[PDB]
């Protein structure tokens, strides 16, 4: 899994 | 922005 | 699965 | 924008 | 499935 | 706009 | 199926 | 506009 | 089936 | 079935 | 507007 | 099923 | 707007 | 299922 | 906005 | 499941 | 904003 | 699970 909050 | 690869 | 909120 | 690939 | 809200 | 491929 | 609201 | 292919 | 509201 | 109120 | 595909 | 209120 | 795919 | 309130 | 994928 | 309140 | 992946 | 309050 790969998660990003930008 | 919010991104997810699952 | 691939999710994006922009 | 909201995008989903499932 | 592929969903988009723009 | 709202698009769906199912 | 393919749906569009524009 | 509203389009459907079923 | 193919439906359109324009 | 397909229903529309416009 | 109100749309339904059933 | 697909429902929309716009 | 209110959208549902079921 | 996919639901949206916008 | 409120979005759900279930 | 994926939920968003924005 | 409130986001959940479950 | 992945949760965010922003």
């Amino acid at each position: 899994a790969a998660l990003a909050l930008l």
